[PDB]
């Protein structure tokens, strides 16, 4: 049926099965969040927070939304603001991919950059001062309950519906705000307590597991602090994945499965594959693919990529 | 429900209503083909041709598919080949966006570039020689019946279903192979003969309307010849749209409606808006949005875009 | 997502594969129209005619709609009328199942019965006379272009979308108004001309094939005249099917596949199975199942059905019969 | 897309807004479980218990399933059995509608009737005795965790997805096994604790509220015992609803909204309308409609329904009464 707003297409993303990448004795499925109009799982948060704000009477047309983002939320919030009539200002580290900057501008969002080495803790402070200075609305994605709640009601509902009456042993996800991890983990806990909730962190930014943090290349993951929305109790397995393995796995997904996703997507799949390798027969795992690989053409995901004609190849 | 192959998510794209861009006395809807896994309407063709080929016994695993493309079909065919186990070689003009080249490489496709000024006629000749030389399978998108047929069965079926029992006066589309135009126009003709099928061409490459052709910036449209699959009779209104107006309209779609699409998408919407302006009250129009704007960050769609912090703006 | 009206759930019915009834070398799929809110394919026509009439300014709130029906259209129009604020009067043969009378009544419809043996030809005259006397709107299901048109746009679109990129050899359907056969048949002609369009008639009511008609038991099919909306050119195979075989096939569907459908439904499947029997390996067929079997409890579909306890069966177990 | 089995169409039922029955300052939505292939919410339990049993190695092809049911579960298990290759035996009170007996029979199920006045307590004993004597599998719908679990994963997920980002104040449902109330109630507790969970019982069978039971007419609800799967903690409002009001509300739904549902369906809506009457403006309520009204043709839902021609009404028109 026809849709009124493009915002009505958010959510209800497909879960597809990996055809060759999974170890023969297992089944690995992936939730493709790039089907979201904004091209990432951040669409869920963006809509949730704005709708909740409107309901709270904190958002009026023409108002300005300011937020510290690693990219995807800035894009999504910019999209929502363009569609619903709000202004948007993204506070983002200068090391995040240029695509994110362009996409944010594409939806008409403003852009405030800052030294990426300060991490999200630094950006949050900036976004906070700005809001205080100009009276802008703060989305506070790392502390806003509307973040994980939307995941409890949609992301969780999609996964549970799709696997109803079916076997499912592991759910793998990385975390930025931990909204996805918390919201889905809290529903899994009640509906399917047997499913192991696996939470990975970049090997070089293992905050929860090692109290460590350093800039990294798995954009979207590991802020330099523990987010307020996180319900630590939902985690069964806390593991790490290195950014190079993540990059290499995203590549495999594209060339071996026809699925082009981001670095974090390659991280979760790589983790899922690791568990699968030494898991019992029949084991079924689900990994989240947060965004499209399209906003990573300028990153290390394409190191070594040949943009010229294959005259050498053809030579053979 | 769960999906087996990512290829099972092709088609069934949303048709959304423009909230502010349409003249108050009208309704403009848009079919967002960027929801296709490959991010463009080309996914329909790619799958169709490969499945038809397999059925014909012309395609076996490991076989190599070669095709002359303006980009999107190369990406899609590369995607399908990665998922189904085929090799792919794209013949593409060197003037098409770098994103297309990267995306094709992302799915593991080979890349053969040639002087863009030769247009698709030149690329077709190249792809043909290569296939003859190495025995590769030729998709022949400009002449393959499987191209418009898939549009007759899906694209057309989605539009008709969504508007069943509803008013619809104009259907707007541009054309490359003319597969979309032909296939949907042929079904509209039978089911809703009253709907005007509007076919636009770039002002500077009006082949059908003026027998003219010149390189242009509306990537995906106007090859330098009349495609074999074209059923000229389905066209009611043949109009032109300039590439700058198309670019400006795509921008508006993004910043005013939250819809980020390609140049051709801005072209069709601009045409639809033009008709709407001087159309009777109640007039309902549908325009196709062929692909995501994400593969256009390096094109003129972003001329003048500021990639730096808004210190100037903040200054105020 | 949430629906505003119950009428927004009309259409988009599932097509499912038969798991054990089809010959091994073939595949038989069925379109389950019982999934429509009204319980049958009639919902598509009812909504279409009403919407069309509204856009043409022929219908206004409180207006009365009258139609001669074999049952399902009466049920559907009643449902649409109840949802949209209209009054409905059904003109139905007295031999159609009582479930039909009760369903029409449930939605608030009125009932005008007439001697069934007169066929729909007789019913249309009554419907026409009532309209002229009271000014009621006539759906004219046998001549209204809005009938086959909704099938070209929805029923046909769902079928083509589901089979896109897949093998489909035969499309099987019976006909009453022929709106289904004409609407789908015409779209199939343009997009998949290779598909064989098979239209069956009851063995005892081969009106189109031989100009024969007699009251029959495959409720919903074969009126005693050739409907105006019919485009005979879409038919590749015009066959017959006897009511008993149809009845038995409906029974088999419910007990062997868990699909409970009406008589006309058993008819189409029966025909499809007949073609599948002598068809080449790989042959794929699609059969229409117009309605739920639940409005046939009082029909010969349940002749011999035991409503009592299986005391005898239970005893048959203890022993060694 | 194409479906392999009819059982793959179970669940994902539409939720629609009532257009004229709700008080102006409120919004009442209803979950239409009739859209399930079996015609009711029972399909979710039937599939779940069977799938669970299969994964636990408790069910093998040709195995026999036995269950005491008020009807719908018998119909559904019969349907699943017919589709999956199982044998089914229903143990049902003799007072439940004959449509239930016929439907079970249609899918190939067996029927064991017993004096209705004994309630499901009496039926379970019979079911248990039969199983022990013949080794049949017991679905144990009142104690099987697979019941409420399928509701947490599907029914609740559909509700939450549809209302995500939207206002929802009350969730209304009655209960038989309480699987629906417990499964949905528990997920609502975690995701939307603000939503008021309203569970009603028949005025004459307030077993949970006052420990009272008497045979009643709201078929499907209130067994004469408190089910083991019940998690009483999910209930915020425990109310009653009389069968007549429920019956009248089902009538109103079909005639005023074009939605034809059973008695328990009329009950939930009635309760919801009652709460809506004195609720603040903007209040949004959701009511469960467990099944189609088509298996109630022989019940008091149709008391006073005229199966004859409206000759009198037609005459009433010509005159000036
Ligand atoms: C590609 C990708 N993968 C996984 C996640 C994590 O999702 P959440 O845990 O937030 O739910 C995100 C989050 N992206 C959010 C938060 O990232 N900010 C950080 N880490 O400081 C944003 O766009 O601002 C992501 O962009
Ligand atoms: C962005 C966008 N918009 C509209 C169309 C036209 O669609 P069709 O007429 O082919 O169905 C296309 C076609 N893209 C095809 C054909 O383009 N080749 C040309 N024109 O020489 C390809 O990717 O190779 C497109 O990439
Ligand atoms: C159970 C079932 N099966 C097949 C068909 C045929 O569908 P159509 O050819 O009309 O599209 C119908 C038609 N039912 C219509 C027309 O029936 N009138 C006749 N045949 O005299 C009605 O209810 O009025 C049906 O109720
Ligand atoms: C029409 C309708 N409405 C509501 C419910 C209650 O649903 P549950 O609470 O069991 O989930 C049911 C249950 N029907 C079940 C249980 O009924 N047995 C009782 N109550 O003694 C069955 O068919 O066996 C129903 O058939």
């Amino acid at each position: 049926p026809l849709f009124n707003s493009i915002l009505d297409t958010i959510g209800r993303t497909p879960i597809v099965r990996l055809q060759r990448m999974a170890p023969e004795h297992t089944s690995v499925y992936v939730k493709v969040e790039s089907f979201n109009p904004g091209g990432s799982v951040a669409d869920r948060l963006a809509l949730s927070v704005v709708l909740d704000a409107e309901a709270k009477g904190l958002l009026k047309p023409g108002d300005t939304i300011v937020e510290c983002t690693s990219g995807n939320v800035g894009i999504a919030l910019a999209m929502v603001a363009a569609a619903r009539g709000y202004r948007f200002v993204a506070v983002m580290g200068d090391t995040y991919s240029v695509e994110r900057r362009k996409l944010i501008r594409a939806y008409g969002g403003k852009l405030v950059l800052f030294p990426g080495h300060l991490g999200s803790k630094g950006g949050n402070l900036i976004a906070d001062e700005l809001a205080e200075k100009y009276g802008w609305f703060r989305a506070r994605q790392f502390d806003n309950p509307a973040n994980p709640s939307y995941h409890r009601e949609t992301t969780a509902s999609e996964i549970l519906a799709d696997f109803a009456g079916k076997r499912l042993d592991h759910f793998v996800t990385g975390f930025g705000t931990t909204g996805t991890l918390t919201g889905v983990g809290q529903m899994l806990r009640v509906a399917r307590p047997e499913v192991r909730v696996v939470a990975l962190e970049p090997s070089n930014a293992a905050m929860l597991a090692r109290g460590e943090w350093s800039p990294h290349q798995i954009q979207g993951l590991a802020p330099n602090f523990v987010p307020g929305v996180l319900d630590r109790s939902v985690i069964d397995d806390l593991v790490t994945m290195d950014e190079v393995t993540a990059r290499d796995t995203s590549r495999r997904l594209a060339a071996e499965e026809g699925i082009f996703a981001g670095i974090s997507a390659g991280a979760t799949v790589a983790t899922a594959l690791s568990i699968a390798e030494h898991a019992p027969e029949g084991t079924v795992l689900l990994a989240m693919l947060p965004d499209t690989g399209e906003r990573y053409l300028s990153t290390f995901l394409f190191d070594g990529v040949d943009e010229g004609s294959d005259d050498a190849w053809l030579a053979s």
